[PDB]
Order: structure tokens, then C-alpha cells, then sequence
């Protein structure tokens, strides 16, 4: 089946600035997030269909995660990707998609609309553990990119 979850987060950063920064996430996330060590493009031009390999060290163990870029809509401040291999993908799941969309806040800040879609193989049940881990990932990225912009005011 498909399980869909929707969430919102807020930032004082205007959406156009945040979105520019999101485009540099491969560069930014290893600096801010302790566990991420590198992000490498296995193949692709960074657009839809690109495959990325993330190298992380978790619990003193090196591991890898695979991402695939689904779609990009700059006019709409959206970036979509799916987890398609690695530890992040549970055995039951076909695929886990994270959609990120940025909207102007009422006060000029930003609202991040985060949608998580969990595709399960057959009738398998989604792991609660993964979802909990899942909601954090959607947030952490956003915070990572936000923190970086706030800490480097002149750059964006
Ligand atoms: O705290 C974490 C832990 C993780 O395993 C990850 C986190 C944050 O965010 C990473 C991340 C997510 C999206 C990206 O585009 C990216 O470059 C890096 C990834 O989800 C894997």
C-alpha cells in the first residue's frame, strides 16, 4: 500500500533563500550533520533520476544510503527524492519518498511542507521504528539547511 504523512515546519528565512541553499545540500549536510560524511552522485546531472550515495557513520559503523531524485520545481521551491537502497530502506518497503515544498510564511518567513510516502511491498505493515526515524529525517534536513543559512548570512 501507500501510507502518506504530512507535516509542516517553520523558519524565519524567506523561501527563495532557503531553496537556493537546498540546492547545495550535497555540499552542506556533511558539514552540519555529524553522522553524514559525504554525498556522492553515482550518476546523473543532479536533476530527476540522479542517484546519490550518502556515506554515514552510525553507532561507530560506516553505512550507505541510496537516494534518487524524483522531481524538481524551482518556481515552486520543491525538491523530491526517494530512498531506494541502504539502511534507511526497510526490508518491507518498496520505496520511501520525501517531498519538500517551501511556501511564503505569513510574516515573510517560510513554511516547509513535508510529505512522506511510504510504499510497502504487498500487504506488509510499515515499521513504526522507521517512521519515527522517518519523520526526523524530513525535519533534520530542513533544520540543517536553515542553520547553515542563518549562520552564513552573507552567502545567500
Ligand atoms: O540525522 C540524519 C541522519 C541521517 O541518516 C540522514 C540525515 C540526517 O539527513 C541526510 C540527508 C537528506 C537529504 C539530503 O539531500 C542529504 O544530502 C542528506 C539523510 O537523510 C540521512
Amino acid at each position: 500500500g501507500v501510507f502518506t504523512f504530512e507535516d509542516e515546519i517553520t523558519s524565519t528565512v524567506p523561501p527563495a533563500k532557503l531553496y537556493n541553499a537546498m540546492k547545495d545540500a550535497d555540499s552542506i549536510t556533511p558539514k552540519i550533520i555529524d553522522d553524514v560524511k559525504s554525498v556522492e552522485i553515482v550518476e546523473g546531472n543532479g536533476g530527476p533520476g540522479t542517484i546519490k550515495k550518502l556515506t554515514i557513520v552510525e553507532d561507530g559503523e560506516t553505512k550507505f544510503i541510496l537516494h534518487k531524485v524524483e522531481s524538481i520545481d524551482e518556481a515552486n521551491y520543491a525538491y523530491n527524492y526517494s530512498v531506494v537502497g541502504g539502511v534507511a530502506l526497510p526490508p518491507t518497503a518498496e520505496k520511501i519518498t520525501f517531498e519538500t515544498k517551501l511556501v511564503e510564511g505569513p510574516n515573510g518567513g517560510s513554511i516547509g511542507k513535508l510529505t512522506l510516502k511510504y510504499h510497502t511491498k504487498g500487504d506488509a505493515k510499515p515499521d513504526e521504528e522507521e517512521l519515527k526515524k522517518g519523520k526526523a529525517k524530513g525535519e533534520g534536513l530542513f533544520r540543517a539547511i536553515e542553520g547553515y543559512v542563518l549562520a552564513n548570512p552573507t552567502q545567500y
